């Protein structure tokens, strides 16, 4: 997990607000509550189990 | 050898159940849902889970 300070979501156009990159699908995670895309690389605690990755809840919703 | 996906309604064609989101995995190429519980080899990394290719792909 990259972010040691505050974590930022994605653009809505698909750009990570933190690292200024457009994450590929293998690096993208959308929340199960607000459905906001997040760059999984720039998270503080990326999901570590398969179930946590499926029903993933973003840091703003957790 | 007999890996079966989910129907349009959602009932898994290998266990006759409607899996929850914590047990549903949609393929990144043919956008077909699958029941991970009925999968022979579930994904092993985070990248293979985020962009998942179903057995038939
Ligand atoms: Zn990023
Ligand atoms: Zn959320
Ligand atoms: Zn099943
Ligand atoms: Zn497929």
């Amino acid at each position: 997990g990259m972010a040691r300070d505050i974590q930022l979501p994605c653009d809505g156009d698909g750009v990570c607000m933190r690292c200024k990159s457009n994450p590929p699908p293998e690096e993208s995670l959308t929340c199960g509550t607000c459905v906001t895309p997040w760059h999984v690389s720039c998270l503080s605690s990326p999901p570590k189990t398969l179930a946590s990755t499926l029903q993933w809840h973003c840091p703003d919703c957790s």
